[PDB]
């Protein structure tokens, strides 16, 4: 039936995007109820970004300095406050398009959709994973700050990410919706170390199960392994160590395919040690890790 | 800044999806104005699909046999007609969420977003290309028929695809919104030949320009080629022959990067003849062809 890097339908989030302008700077905001959320660096100029004192910069700002526009209508700002690295602008009107929502802080290795926006207008949607080093490999340009990451369960949107910064390496950093950065990052124009990244082992295994379900079975072999033997291979190839918690999460996929998790680990071990020999798996020439076991179950069952 | 396989924001299309049921069969429909569009095979049972006489099957059906539901509200069907492989159900209510739209028949090699749906409810969104052989490599299960492909320009949705069928090979076939199949396919449960597919050369080149813009430059070399010399390599590797029309379309990317199109062809020639030697380009270990030159310009400039 096929397998694609699928994002959630973005409609519920599109109806929340607004443009926030403070003096010279314009970025995106998320309008939920009567609050607009945006990166606090909207109050900076390029000269400030080198080492900003956000508290002092925000003191020079009043409610009337924040211009919030939803499509073409201007919102009236009646309160402003800084929570960690986000600003919360109280407006006099609740968003009539506010979906059922939650703010969640996702774990590294989990996936989410990003609705990239410019001037409060959506441009596109893509699926990605929060890397084990708390960076994301997105697609963002100047003006995209304030774009958010989310998951959708039934009718409830769980916002997990707000885009803030591009590291000098081209990878992306941002916060949860409480303004706490994922990783060691600070909202400052300084060179910042992103830790060593690893491949999300449980996600690669989940994707190997997706491949078997969709017919790509060439990599299945006559071997098995143990968690300890497999983890010696995972360490050499910079893969996250596999735990029984990971094996347990792969249980639904093992029950459906009839392939024991450690037998799939032995396929992955051989792929790590021998490569793909010029072959592909689900249209990829590398081991894909941005699909969780839940994503595989969801896509392979047709959950809406 | 990064480069991702980005889909259009699906909100405008989500508001058009409905569930259509005819007797035992349920699939998705697209509600635009007072017409609901869906695959005509909604009128078949499994016994009919082997060799259906759609004209005769549709004669046994009246307006009241088509159950159309938009979320939780029932639409009143007042007319029904078959146009090629699609049914058009006239309803007594115009969709209040109908966006500015057009029906377009896209060309092979062009890209579009798919909003996969089940029971009239969206599950996800992904970007894909209409293959040169008029198939699409999507992600669809039973119940996904009627899901549509589209492009968005400013505020206008151009619907180009309606999903109808999975070939025994696992690839997908469907129609334009006038119900004309792309390719030689017929809506019948018979083994059907999809032609030999080729790699979309102009899209690979566009993606190589996207890689240079985003820093991946290892593949650039000290060589050049000619259209005729390059096309001898394209034929051997099952790539579409490059024409001056393709070179002309790559003009904006050549002007921005300062790399002449034939110099980029020489990089592609060497990649075809030598492989990637275990290296990657924009996170891929293979040559990607599902990004048009327009897609690259759009993503790299931030068009909303
Ligand atoms: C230009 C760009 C591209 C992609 N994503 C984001 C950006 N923007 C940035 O990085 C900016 C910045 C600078 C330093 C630290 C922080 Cl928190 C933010 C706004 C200028
Ligand atoms: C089951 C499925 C999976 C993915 N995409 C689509 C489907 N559905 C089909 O192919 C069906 C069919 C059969 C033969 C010809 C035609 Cl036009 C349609 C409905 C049963």
């Amino acid at each position: 039936s096929g397998f694609r890097k699928m994002a959630f339908p973005s409609g519920k989030v599109e109806g929340c995007m607004v443009q926030v302008t403070c003096g010279t700077t314009t970025l995106n905001g998320l309008w939920l109820d009567d609050v607009v959320y945006c990166p606090r660096h909207v109050i900076c100029t390029s000269e400030d970004m080198l080492n900003p004192n956000y508290e002092d910069l925000l003191i020079r700002k009043s409610n009337h300095n924040f211009l919030v526009q939803a499509g073409n209508v201007q919102l009236r700002v009646i309160g402003h406050s800084m929570q960690n690295c986000v600003l919360k602008l109280k407006v006099d009107t609740a968003n009539p398009k506010t979906p059922k929502y939650k703010f969640v802080r996702i774990q590294p290795g989990q996936t989410f959709s990003v609705l990239a926006c410019y001037n409060g207008s959506p441009s596109g949607v893509y699926q990605c994973a929060m890397r084990p080093n708390f960076t994301i490999k997105g697609s963002f340009l100047n003006g995209s700050c304030g774009s958010v990451g989310f998951n959708i369960d039934y009718d409830c949107v769980s916002f997990c990410y707000m885009h803030h910064m591009e590291l000098p390496t081209g990878v992306h950093a941002g916060t949860d919706l409480e303004g706490n950065f994922y990783g060691p990052f600070v909202d400052r124009q300084t060179a910042q170390a992103a830790g060593t990244d690893t491949t999300i082992t449980v996600n690669v295994l989940a994707w190997l199960y997706a491949a078997v379900i969709n017919g790509d079975r060439w990599f299945l072999n006559r071997f098995t392994t143990t968690l300890n033997d497999f983890n010696l291979v995972a360490m050499k190839y910079n893969y996250e160590p596999l735990t029984q918690d990971h094996v347990d999460i792969l249980g639904p996929l093992s029950a459906q395919t009839g392939i024991a998790v450690l037998d799939m680990c032995a396929s992955l071990k051989e792929l790590l040690q021998n490569g793909m020999n010029g072959r592909t798996i689900l249209g990829s020439a590398l081991l894909e890790d941005e699909f969780t076991p839940f994503d595989v179950v969801r896509q392979c069952s047709g959950v809406t």
